[PDB]
């Protein structure tokens, strides 16, 4: 049987190649998560279909219906075999579906347009002018509502009820936000995207400060799937050849086209 | 019928340590940090008394090639002889195999640490010259990485170090930061990047770490493969680590009392 693969349109990890519109199937993608979907089912003796997420959102469950949306979901109610993203590994995840061991470290951090006067998140929640939010449906957002930690539940309790909203559909929407504020934007994300979107064109966006948080992404199967096994310890195999680190390299640092 | 749960774990500072009047304590409390505190914390968390036990050879764990028996508090894990590790144990493929590992609750990566002053600042420095002894660890994962390591510096350094003489590795941490502090700079201990900056902070602060990390892993809480105290360890970890508690208890026993300033 063909595995169906739940990923996200999120860049480095998966791209639409150029021409896309005359190819199909997985060919028409590209990225960091394409190539390791490729290594994990050579590995792991499957056949794969990629498959981007209907909502195109990362996870989270609705506090009312209770319901699952994202790839998440799309785990939890049979919609997929596997997510091959960047899903970050957190509690409330891991209670329902499962999470190989991470491909990848990562923690939140901040994006500002070059010149802003911010080296921190302290820095954020001391002042007003320069407004700042997160992904929706995300990690990060998760990270904000339930932290108990001073200068973050200071930071959540401004951007829940920031007019107009700072909240933003897409990592893209954030970045865009991010350079067409003239600075009076800075966007709180994953030090992964944050490190990517430093060293593309038009190279006026950077990471200040260190991360909020260490964690890392893990490759996710409905909760007891027998894939579950074989993909844990692909990860494992991958990592220590060392070609997560190729790849890192590859859709990272390599075509740096900034200075 | 809830039975007091048997750890192993290993004397490694700052994970495991014999507090100072150690001889007027019993148990647990002849013991004290990082892990220490860990397993107070996953115990708490998960509902269940421990008792801690250092592992008998003082090893990780490797799998004797030859006789396939394993070693250290992996091996403890395998024969039945502790119940769950709590200690800077590296989850790696072949362990994974054999033992359960939570989600990780400290990352690192191979690392070098020199005399400071020496002329080196990176592995393939290291690789190219012969003035300057290295070695590793026995019995843990950061030999099993040279070891078999396809890298073509990587296993340069391999092939000098499983041949040089004298031996190059050393049987504890302690032992390989003694080399380097009395060899006036004529050898380097490749050791994990958590050690490396743990002893970089202690009198009389004269090693240092350089260079990026070789690799990047973490450390896991083990349990013998299909205990059932496994699912409820991943969780504990998970939620320590998003309540900030994990990088606490880092800075507590790396940074908040460092000797060096
Ligand atoms: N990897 C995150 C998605 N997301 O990306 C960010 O940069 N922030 C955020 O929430 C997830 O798995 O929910
Ligand atoms: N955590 C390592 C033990 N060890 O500590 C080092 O610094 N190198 C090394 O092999 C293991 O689990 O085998």
């Amino acid at each position: 049987k063909t595995v169906v693969v739940t990923t996200i349109l999120e860049s480095p990890y998966v791209m639409m190649k150029k021409n896309h519109e005359m190819l199909e199937g997985n060919e028409r993608y590209e990225g960091y998560c394409v190539d390791l979907a490729a290594e994990i089912a050579k590995h792991c003796g499957f056949k794969y279909k990629l498959t981007i997420v209907g909502d195109g959102k990362y996870g989270a469950r609705d506090a009312d219906t209770k319901i699952w949306n994202g790839m998440v979901g799309e785990l939890v109610y049979g919609k997929a075999d596997i997510a091959i993203a960047p899903l970050t590994i957190t509690l409330v995840r891991e209670e329902v579906i499962d999470f190989s061991k991470p491909f990848m470290s990562l923690g939140i951090s901040i994006m500002i347009k070059k010149g802003t006067p911010i080296e921190s998140a302290e820095d954020l929640s001391k002042q007003t002018e320069i407004a700042y939010g997160t992904l929706d449906s995300g990690s990060t957002k998760e990270f904000f509502r339930r932290s108990k930690i001073a200068v973050f539940d200071k930071m959540w309790t401004y951007m829940r009820s920031a007019e107009p909203s700072v909240f933003v559909r897409t990592t893209a929407e954030g970045v865009a936000r991010v350079r067409k504020s003239k600075g009076k934007y800075a966007y709180l994300l994953e030090s992964t995207m944050n490190e990517y979107i430093e060293q593309r064109k038009p190279c006026d966006t950077m990471k200040v400060g260190g991360n909020l948080d260490s964690k890392g992404y893990g490759i996710a199967t409905p909760k007891g799937s027998s894939l579950g096994n074989a993909v844990n310890l692909a990860v494992l195999k991958l990592n220590e050849q060392g070609l997560l680190d190729k790849l890192k390299n590859k859709w990272w640092y390599d075509k740096g086209e900034c200075g």
